[PDB]
């Protein structure tokens, strides 16, 4: 019935279908881009983290980024964000996370990830210009469910596989 697990790539998802991703190590989940107004990159944070300034690999080149995990036992999925090619990342969204998944979605002029704290996930959305068109680069194994199944995704970020 669900439709993966497919390898990490770049590719061009449909509109209306969650990329549901099921990272193993913290670090970059997935990126995408319109490469004009909207760049997003998920980051996994490992549980309990003071404020500290990492290096990571975003659209292929390193950035330093300032992060923290509040929690002491749950993961944290960021999304960092550009508006402009050359403008600083900020932090946006955050996902507090038991069962360690995390989907991203292409959906009316915008792309939707998970929201909030296991297992009462909410969405929220980021407005980017040519959704339709924007690849996402997964850097580990994900499936794809159809935004009619979004129950479905809910329940897997609630409560995992
Ligand atoms: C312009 O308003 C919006 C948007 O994009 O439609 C509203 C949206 O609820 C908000 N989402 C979050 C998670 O904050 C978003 C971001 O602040 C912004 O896209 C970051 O770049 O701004």
């Amino acid at each position: 019935v669900l439709d993966g697990p497919y390898q990490p790539t770049t590719f061009n998802p449909p509109v209306d279908y969650w990329m549901l991703l099921a990272p193993t190590a913290a670090g970059v989940v997935v990126e995408g881009t319109n490469n004009t107004d909207r760049w997003l990159a998920t980051i996994l944070v490992e549980p309990n983290v003071t404020s500290e300034t990492r290096s990571y690999t975003l659209f292929g080149t390193q950035e330093q980024i300032t992060i923290a995990n509040a929690s002491q036992t749950q993961w944290k999925f960021i999304d960092v964000v550009k508006t402009t090619q050359n403008g600083s990342y900020s932090q946006y969204g955050p996902l507090q996370s038991t069962p360690k998944l995390y989907a991203v979605m292409k959906h009316n002029g915008k792309i939707y990830t998970y929201n909030g704290e296991t297992p009462n996930v909410t969405t929220k959305y980021y407005s980017t210009t040519n959704y339709d068109s924007v690849n996402m680069t997964a850097f580990c194994d994900f499936y794809i469910i159809p935004r009619e199944e979004e129950s479905t995704c809910t329940e897997y970020i609630n409560n995992g596989l």
